């Protein structure tokens, strides 16, 4: 199974990108959690099925994240393009905090995702591509806005890729 | 080094995607063609040396088409997400004529590049999916628009990780 779980600081519109993928519409208002989202294995040509887990630390203890990261194989580190502070706490938070916990005989693909894409005028590349250059770990970046849809549908398409394309050609 | 090549249907904005890449700014006004670029290693976002090529019909033959192709290591094949033309083009013209190509023994990564999103408040996704089911030379696709200079340095960044780390399935 592709078991896809997104992480990042509060407010960077984690749960809200999953509401949009599900009504493919933008949510006004969003709970703090998601409930779990399932893809059927009828989308993928490898038949598999994916399920969609979101965090909320208002919601969830330290060790219910723990356990979420233990259980996914993919984690997207979500971050607001227009929120200094929530890139920073990607390399100062989330990277060691996975890493931390990662097996390391094995591989978790991590995917950067700068949401909000809507709102600014100019990309957050410059900003997150010294962290993919240090961090093998991360697959892909992608920027999105929930708000209009944009690139949604690419980011669980290179989150299920990052599962079932792990390996080159 | 990476050599990449936009190849597409006319009018798709192939041009305008290189040349808002070099200058973050859209260009109102652009040639057929832009000119090769050599970009340093050390300001790209996989740091190596980048080569970008330009195709234009009215401004290059079938012949040197053929020779772009071959030197490149990584093509994107751009469409525009309000022509439903360009994308149909994608399999029944580009996709084959690559696989013209006389030196198969390296696999030549493919990106699917629909360009113009700001256009529409749709996604493409669902028309190119059966396309990249079927071709699993496509590395992944990218959606953009080189008028709002969205995802322009991702489509880069893409082709470039796709030349230094292509991927794949565990099992065929
Ligand atoms: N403009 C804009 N606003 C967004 C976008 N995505 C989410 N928001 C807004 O950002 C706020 C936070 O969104 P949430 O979905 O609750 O973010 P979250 O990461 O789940 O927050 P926590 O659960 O507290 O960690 C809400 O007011 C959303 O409406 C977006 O893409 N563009
Ligand atoms: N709205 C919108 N228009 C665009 C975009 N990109 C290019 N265009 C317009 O599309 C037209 C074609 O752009 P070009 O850059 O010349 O496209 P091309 O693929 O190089 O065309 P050929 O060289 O003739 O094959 C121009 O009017 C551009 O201004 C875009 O992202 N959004
Ligand atoms: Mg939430
Ligand atoms: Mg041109």
């Amino acid at each position: 199974d592709v078991r896809i779980l997104l992480v990042g600081e509060p407010r960077v519109g984690k749960t809200s990108l999953i509401m949009s993928l599900v009504s493919e519409e933008f949510p006004e208002e969003v709970p703090p959690r998601a409930e779990e989202i399932t893809i059927p294995a009828d989308v993928t040509p490898e038949r598999v099925p994916t399920h969609i887990v979101d965090y909320s630390e208002a919601e969830q203890s330290d060790e219910q994240l723990h356990q979420e990261i233990s259980q996914a194989n993919v984690i997207c580190i979500v971050y607001a393009v227009n929120n200094k502070h929530s890139i920073d706490k990607v390399t100062s938070r989330w990277i060691p905090l996975i890493n931390e916990r990662t097996d390391k005989d094995s591989r978790l693909p991590l995917i950067l995702v700068g949401n909000k894409s809507d709102l600014v005028e100019y990309s957050s590349m410059e900003t997150i591509l010294p962290i993919m250059n240090q961090y093998t770990e991360i697959e892909t970046c992608v920027e999105c806005s929930a708000k209009n849809l944009k690139n949604i549908s690419e980011l669980f398409y290179y989150a299920q890729k990052a599962v079932l394309h792990p390996t080159g050609p």
